[PDB]
């Protein structure tokens, strides 16, 4: 039975293949067939090109080697290379067309999924181009999602050779007969044969898929679209910074590029940014998931004030001066996406964009308590039922794996009445004491929420909600004001107190705003419809946020 | 008796000031005199430009209104405004040009250093101008070396209010003839006066600070050039990477642009970067200085083999992998050099830029023991007293104040013969008990160190030099290859194990390689000579990678 599957780079999962760019530029420029091919592979395991691929040489030092054997080749042939012949202008091409081969990925990703121990094994190149970058974020990217990754140049042994076979199958852990092993170069394939792995040789994606499926016995042809990368949070960098003598702020950073701050709601954690993380860094952007205070391993002092509006922005923008950020760009998801519209409107210096996910910006009237404000909607309840200190504590703390299992829900396996919450004493009154798990999470990323809230439970993410006669008093401050830097407000066609219609004046106070509407979801909006989030996220921060 | 001191932004800690700039476009564009700051102040308190700085309306808000009131005193005055007059193209030029006043900053950072409470107080804006980063970044800055910072647009409150003034008293706690207050307008100085403050009214700098010498008792003009500002570890932003399931890394992150990772030598920290940290991220680029395996926050297993060259190096490559980032510019110092010059030769893809302070490359002879070679320099005796486990961990643990004092000293305040180590038994044979403190370091700064050293000792710090025969086999793979990436030798004067001379032969290796050096510099670098290593690296960087 196969446990293990190895995958080739070259043509395998990454196409179009360096290898056939020797064919094309021999057509282009009119060269015999086979001469640049040719002249690449001269001397065999002797050859320059062998040296490269063991690791003896750099990709610089083998450019001027290739050049000699493409001048003996075309001796040798009676033929002349033309002027403007550059070895580097081919390969720099070649190496920068060359881009991930995703449905090959999407089969490897299903494997590993299913059980199977992941590899790639490539003949490589140590490469120190000026351009060199390129394919080490095209290395970085693919390498994530297998358990190893061997480089011939590394381990100074190139297929196919029967040593680096016999390596593979060492890391590995595993006999011949466990693994199945894609290439699309047939000699290199001929030792894993004769040691008894299964082998495939790829031409076209489609038919190597085919084979792939009919060996492992898993589908991995027309299957339906998966979910974007997640992450594990004991493979994430966790980073602490302390605003003040009793406050730390805990975040998970990843990626490079313009930084990207993302503010969870209630009652969440960075982890509800799980599915957004690895798409934004690979994107281009310094991905900054946040704690909020009062959550996960951020500071979560007891007091009411410390959780209002204007201390929350002060200790946001603290953090960015002690990371030495002069800016970054604000996402925010309900009570994230409230703080977000307060730091563009007080800080607009600090914020180079924000975006809102279900959160409209309301301003604040003058002329009406926040708390008459509240009653006036009958879906906004659950906020007055939060307001009393310790009630709304007890009933969430009391069995947090049934908390999180019956609000993380989708729009359509609602277990909860938002109606009279204060009246029927308590959200869950009506409810499960052991809910069925939502299609939307695992009971792995409920366990996870559970452990986090261990530390200090609901009182810190409550505390946001009792701040309101503070805030309306702040917020009042910036009446004359307009939000003029860019913009974004993304609506949830099925959030039930957070509707898209709230948002419908926000235009009188954001001219420029744009807007992205994600159809059937709810108010978890991240985890309830991420690749679309990360579509109209990833196109907005290219357009507006640099 | 003075005890806090404030400074204003505009004219005072920022030069030329944005004020000026309207007499300036007047002049250029023979308007009449006057006309552009007439319009900038019309309305006095009920006008535009007030309510811009208590807030109430955005900069870019503002941008129309002082049109209007520009179109209005031309009309008044007979005269017109020239075709392409445009307010924004005027103040984002004067803005841009306004650059921080060092002397006034060193003043200061000199009356902070001698116990004075130092403010800011300043009229300013909500700046939401496309262009609001570059006055984010000089905020930034400046901030940084004040205790507080007290903007107009933020409390709602304008100089030359009197409330702005008792709100700046209840701030400092303090009294008002115990503070010395500096403005460039006469009007702003009034109230505190008023109020029994010590005033000054800054036109020249070099006058303001002889009037605020005099009144201090404190010599802030023609002092000695300052050290560069260093790092306060509370204050700054720690990150953690786990790398293998017992291998955790420590790190302290500043900045954004492209990434810098700096490597320590033995025995350090991270902290060994203080002066460069807030120096490189000030100059544009994201830093990484790490604990590096085996020491402070980081982990430290006791196997000698788990701190060779190659499992290094793996790590590091894994932590950015872990971080999402596809390079980084790699610079190191004595241990920590020896590791990026052997990431550059093996992980190329990964290496942006190499830099090494004082350990040069030095290829690996395939024709002679690393142990033979180290026996043939007696300036390395040192590391043959190392070998041994156990021998030098017990002398270097057993007063880490000790060990810390008689090591870290300038290149004239040796207590330690380097010669005979072995034969003497010891480092601190014939060394003080109690060394007197280095002019390099403050009591305080070496109480950090032994504070970290007392998590893991000395064992996995040993461990470093504990592995010549395996370095050896692994440097030898190499032996093929040229680094080809940018490089930068940094050599020291008076290293008197890492000798400048030893660098001679690195140009046969590294062809494009260049160089700094450092005068009357010993071997501990960074403290040493911290302004001069600054200087180099930027400079470098800034050149070669970007
Ligand atoms: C129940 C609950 C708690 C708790 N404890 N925190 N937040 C919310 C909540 C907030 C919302 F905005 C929306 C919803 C729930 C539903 C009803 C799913 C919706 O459609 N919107
Ligand atoms: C003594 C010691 C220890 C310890 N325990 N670690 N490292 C070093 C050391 C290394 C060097 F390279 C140089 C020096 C010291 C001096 C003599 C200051 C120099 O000039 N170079």
């Amino acid at each position: 039975t196969l446990r293990a599957a190895v995958f080739d780079l070259d043509g395998v999962l990454a196409l179009p293949a360096v290898f056939g760019v020797l064919g094309r530029t021999e057509e282009a420029l009119a060269l015999p067939r086979g001469l640049l091919n040719d002249a690449f592979q001269k001397g065999g395991p002797e050859g320059a090109t062998t040296r490269l691929m063991k690791g003896e040489i750099t990709l610089s030092q083998w450019i001027p080697l290739m050049e000699e054997n493409c001048r003996k080749c075309s001796e040798t042939a009676k033929v002349c290379l033309p002027k403007n012949f550059s070895i580097k202008e081919i390969f720099d091409k070649a190496i920068s067309a060359r881009k991930i081969n995703r449905p090959m990925l999407q089969a490897a990703l299903m494997l590993r999924k299913k059980g199977f121990t992941t590899a790639i094994l490539t003949n490589t190149w140590l490469d120190d181009r000026a351009e060199r970058d390129g394919l080490a974020q095209l290395m970085c990217e693919l390498k994530m999602h297998f358990d190893f990754l061997i480089e011939s140049c590394q381990v100074g042994m190139v297929k196919p050779e029967p040593q680096i076979y016999k390596f593979l199958l060492d890391t590995l852990k595993a006999s011949p007969s466990e693994v199945v092993f894609l290439d699309d170069i047939g000699a290199n394939l001929k030792p894993a044969r004769d040691l008894g792995m299964v082998t495939i040789l790829v031409q076209d994606t489609d038919t190597a898929l085919k084979e792939l499926e009919k060996v492992t016995g898993i589908q991995l042809l027309n299957t339906p679209a998966p979910l974007p990368t997640s992450c594990n949070p004991s493979d994430m960098s966790h980073g602490y910074v302390t605003v003040k003598p009793r406050v730390r702020l805990h975040f998970v950073e990843l990626g490079s590029g313009p930084a990207v701050c993302l503010c969870h709601g209630f009652p969440e954690s960075w982890y509800s940014w799980r599915y957004q993380i690895p798409a934004l860094a690979q994107a281009g952007y310094r991905v900054l998931a946040m704690d909020m205070k009062g959550y996960g391993e951020s500071s979560a002092p007891p007091e009411i004030e410390e959780y209002c509006m204007e201390v929350l922005c002060k200790e946001m923008v603290t953090f960015l001066d002690k990371l030495g950020l002069s800016q970054a760009v604000f996402i925010g998801h309900d009570w994230g996406g409230m703080l977000v519209w307060y730091m563009a409107l007080f800080y607009p210096e600090r914020v180079r964009a924000v975006a809102s996910l279900n959160t409209p910006f309301i301003p604040a009237n003058p002329n009406m308590s926040p708390l008459e404000s509240i009653k006036a909607n009958p879906v906004f309840d659950y906020q007055l039922y939060f307001q009393e200190p310790g009630v709304a504590e007890a009933e969430l703390e009391q069995n947090l794996s049934r908390t999180f299992k019956s609000l993380f829900r989708a729009s359509d396996e609602s277990v909860l009445s938002m109606h009279k919450v204060c009246e029927a004493g308590g959200l869950f009154v009506n409810s499960p004491e052991e809910p069925s798990l939502s299609r939307m999470v695992t009971e792995e990323e409920i366990q996870f929420y559970v452990q986090q809230f261990k530390k200090s439970g609901f009182r810190g993410p409550l505390n946001w909600y009792r701040n309101m006669e503070r805030n309306w008093k702040w917020a009042c401050k910036s009446l004359g004001r307009k939000i003029l830097i860019p913009a974004l407000m993304v609506t949830a066609e099925k959030d039930f107190v957070l509707v898209p219609q709230m948002s419908q004046h926000m235009e009188d106070w954001i001219p420029h705003l744009k807007r992205g509407h994600i159809e059937d979801c709810g108010h978890w909006t991240q985890m309830d419809k991420p690749t679309e989030v990360n579509q109209i996220l990833i196109k907005w921060l290219d357009s507006d946020a640099r």
